[PDB]
């Protein structure tokens, strides 16, 4: 039977930004991996564990709790690596490896970075299995926020005011209703934007070094920060977009590899996480926007992402909106 | 609160094939509508009831059971037709009109024509409210089936055999798994195709004249027919596509207007209904394919579409596959 959704896995590998960033980021670290052992947390179809072997790792432990672990084992064997790469079913928290490892690799990032991510699992595996001084791939993550005028949203809202010119029936009254429906909710919306949509310079509001003491406690407390920016020009402000990048150490190239999900960079399967205001706000060149954004666990469920937004536009009063990912949203690691 | 999904309604009106076919089909029938009364079954946002008034109807009763009926009333008033077009909430089976009507107009077609359609409601309204000899817009529907080699599916299945050439990891073992996942189910798949995908001449297998005696009983019994065709050339056969057209009488133009959902015609929001075999079947030029297809009500739920397929490819034995629309599929009239 088909428990995993094959279409999620093909979208992962069809994401050439993601796949080549990992391939090259792993290869950059040849000197550290050469003849060493690796734990791949959440190995999926196995492609990253095989990249590690191809980068010269001696042994790779590919741990995967989903149904797809079976396919990973077949992929490993098909590439003649069954000797070197061992696929282990189940959560990393209770697997037993025969040895501690020199490195951990993982595709752990969720939508919004921290929705249904495997970061907690990576941190647990680091604590339990990673040797002193060991390597983490990627090693860090950064979080960004920017105000947006979503041109696609603008088009959908204004579309009702356009019906008269195409069919001779005025439907501009439908715009209020469309606004309430499309913006008057507190759901985090996963959608891809372009640079067209970015309304002011993006602001880094958090940085996470995976090896650093205290990170798991920070995750429970909330990952966030204040921000301030000035709008590029006149537009309807629709809200904010959140995205991330992760960085692979450069190894002997001394050039880190950055995998970005910015709308100013090539699209990826993570898209961006959109936080819409209840309705559009007109802004102008040099309109000031400040606030604070915090990524939080939900109370019911720590891997359900909550985002608490405080914002102030120009002279308006500061407002707050508390967002969360919907129950029925798209899945990556927990299908 | 937002009970209706505004995005379904914008997709309807953004379907320029659908919207202009109704606009023009209604206008073709000016002589029959001039000064007459109309019942619009499932009026939605109201655009079709307003088209009817613009085509010269004296009075239009716009009946709509969904939440959107409120917006339809505002649209009517905004166009200054509140005198002539009356919006009536609730199902047509229990509305009371002050008079029988000269015509019925309705956008009743569902996915696959008969998934979650309003045809039954249109037939009930005809019986109860349409005058002797009255007009139905559209007046008839035709059902088509064709064998397909879905190039998009072909690409997704073969993608795993392509990974080696892009990333140097052989993942061709994933193709079997992908096939079982994407084809080894009995779900009707709503997806848009192009003529590229059509593997033999399409075959009309049913025709429904809405005014004809016995239609509602035929719906309960199953709407279907046998078919036979010869493949255009060498391809993997993935299954069959079902689509429909409806026809508006021509009025004094003597040229009926056909609204088609064929993949050889401009795309529409109805797309096509795809019936995949459990795995691909190679065929060649002049490979014979015959069988029978029946659109049926589901036992649990008469507006849940079931499709019973019998087929024989070339010299292979005749096979059967019993499909139905998934609980979690997309909605049009019943949101
Ligand atoms: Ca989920
Ligand atoms: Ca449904």
């Amino acid at each position: 039977e088909c428990y995993s959704d094959v279409s999620v896995h093909e979208e992962m590998i069809a994401d050439q930004v993601r796949t080549e960033a990992y391939r090259l980021g792993i290869l950059k670290n040849w000197a550290a991996l050469r003849g060493k052992t690796v734990l791949d947390v959440g190995a999926g179809t196995g492609i990253l564990s095989i990249f590690c072997a191809q980068a010269g790792a001696r042994r790779v432990y590919a741990v995967e709790a989903s149904a797809i672990w079976q396919q990973a084992r077949e992929v490993v064997r098909l590439n003649g690596l069954e000797d070197r790469v061992h696929v282990l079913p189940g959560p990393v928290e209770t697997v037993e490896l025969p040895e501690r490892v020199d490195a951990i690799v993982s595709e752990w990032m969720g939508y919004g970075l921290l929705h249904e991510s495997m970061l907690s699992s990576v941190l647990h595996a680091r604590t339990k299995w990673l040797k002193e001084g060991g390597l983490l791939l990627p090693a860090s993550a950064e979080l960004f926020v920017a105000p947006i005028s979503d041109q696609m949203l603008e088009w959908r809202l204004g579309f009702w005011s356009q019906v008269k010119q195409h069919y001779g029936v005025d439907m501009s009254c439908m715009e209020s209703f469309a606004t309430r429906c499309l913006m008057g909710h507190s759901e985090i919306v996963v959608q891809d934007l372009s640079g067209e949509d970015v309304l002011a310079r993006p602001q880094r509001f958090a940085q996470l070094e995976l090896a650093r003491a205290g990170l798991e406690q920070e995750l429970e407390a909330g990952v966030g920060g204040r921000f301030r920016c000035s709008c590029y020009g006149s537009a309807p402000l629709h809200g904010f977009a959140v995205w991330f990048q992760v960085t692979f150490p450069g190894g002997d190239s001394e050039k880190p590899l950055v995998l970005s999900t910015s709308p100013l960079h090539p699209a990826t399967h993570w898209k961006q996480a959109l936080l819409y205001l209840n309705e559009p706000v007109p802004v102008e060149q040099d309109t000031d926007i400040s606030g604070e954004i915090t990524l939080l666990p939900s109370p019911d469920n720590p891997r359900r992402l909550r985002i608490l937004l405080r914002y102030k536009v120009g002279d308006h009063e500061e407002k707050t909106k508390d967002f969360a990912m919907e129950d029925g949203s798209e899945n990556l690691y927990f299908q």
